[PDB]
RNA sequence: AGAUGGUAAGGGCCCACGGUGGAUGCCUCGGCACCCGAGCCGAUGAAGGACGUGGCUACCUGCGAUAAGCCAGGGGG
């Protein structure tokens, strides 16, 4: 993911609420599974997508945590 | 009658070249000594581990299902 896309992701996430954050991680955790399944049958040439999504989820949960922390 | 040399299955000494082996010199990622600096960690779960963790990953390192990494400040270019 591009550095600017990352800022973008953070700014956008930070605007979200916990519930909206949870909904979105679940969606991404789902989108990762598809990637996995594709990676395992040799149909994911674009494999950087996996490291990417995984960190998105991390960023998101990180931010979810931010919110709930105080 | 007499007398003496070429035999090398193999062996010995010497010379040349190799093989084996890893001495010696040079080298140093490491070690050693002293001196200075610094000196506690832990239920907010330590020390130290187990198992995991990479698109493909045996091991080591790093890391913990947010898993060779997440957020932010500073540094740097
Ligand atoms: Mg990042
Ligand atoms: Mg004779
Ligand atoms: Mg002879
Ligand atoms: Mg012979
Ligand atoms: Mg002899
Ligand atoms: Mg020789
Ligand atoms: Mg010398
Ligand atoms: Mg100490
Ligand atoms: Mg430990
Ligand atoms: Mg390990
Ligand atoms: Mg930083
Ligand atoms: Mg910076």
């Amino acid at each position: 993911m591009k550095l600017s896309e990352v800022r973008k992701q953070l700014e956008e996430a930070r605007k979200l609420s916990p519930v909206e954050l949870e909904k979105l991680v679940r969606e991404k955790k789902r989108e990762l599974m598809e990637l996995r399944f594709q990676a395992s049958i040799g149909q994911l040439s674009q494999n950087h997508k996996i490291r990417d999504l995984k960190r998105q989820i991390a960023r998101l949960l990180t931010v979810l945590n931010e919110k709930r922390r105080q």
